[PDB]
């Protein structure tokens, strides 16, 4: 049985660069996909988009919006203390949290940073 660890090992490896809003994307993907127990679909529509000619980017936002626990559903709000805890890479994907997000629509995660600062991550 796929964990979330393995996958995420296997999605970082066909993605360029590290601490990208994609690398977060997986994250979410994985930690989404345990909790609700559908690893092993997500695992399924990601190898099908690759081997449709997909790029690893595209299969993942497939994903969001092909696997049924994705759909018309917010992103995860992630507790941190400062903008700093975010990856280098990702800071420029952030942006003020509009009023009703969606993974769907490109909403990776929400950032709760300690002073009461929000944070929407945006691909
Ligand atoms: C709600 C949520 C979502 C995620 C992706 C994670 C990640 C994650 C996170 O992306 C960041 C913390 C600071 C900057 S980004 C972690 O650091 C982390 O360990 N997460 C994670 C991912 C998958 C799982 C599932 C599992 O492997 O059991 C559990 C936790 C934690 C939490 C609490």
């Amino acid at each position: 049985d796929i964990s979330a660890k393995d996958l995420r090992n296997i999605m970082y490896d066909h993605l360029p660069g590290f601490g990208t809003a994609f690398h977060q994307l997986v994250q979410v993907i994985c930690k989404l996909g345990k909790d609700s127990n559908s690893l092993d679909i997500i695992h399924a529509e990601f190898q099908a988009s690759l081997a449709e000619g997909d790029s690893p980017q595209c299969a993942l936002i497939q994903i969001t919006k092909r696997v049924p626990i994705f759909q018309d559903a917010a992103p995860p709000v992630i507790h941190i203390r400062s903008r700093g805890d975010i990856p280098r890479a990702c800071q420029k994907s952030l942006r003020p949290v509009p009023p009703s997000p969606k993974i769907d629509r490109g909403w990776v995660c929400v950032f709760q940073l300690q002073d009461g600062k929000t944070l929407g991550l945006k691909i």
